């Protein structure tokens, strides 16, 4: 099961579209100016994980788009990933 923690700087995202392709996740976290990077599962695409240069921009970035409808019936969850 996905956790939440005091935040960090690269996220894990669950309940994603069965269609994710990690350009789509670029443009929608780039808006963030302490974006990096995203690593999607090719093999299931539902689930990603995405990186930036400080926890607090991805904390920004989680708060802005947690609940966030990729498509009508995929509302992005997001938690924090752990290193």
């Amino acid at each position: 099961a996905q956790t939440e923690q005091p935040p960090n700087q690269i996220l894990f995202l669950t309940n994603l579209p069965e269609e994710t392709n990690e350009m789509m996740l670029s443009m929608l976290f780039n808006q963030f100016p302490g974006f990096k990077e995203v690593r999607l599962v090719p093999n299931r695409h539902d689930i990603a994980f995405v990186e930036f240069t400080t926890e607090l921009q991805s904390n920004a970035a989680k708060e802005a788009l947690q609940g966030f409808k990729i498509t009508p019936t995929h509302a992005m969850k997001i938690t924090f990933a752990k290193k």
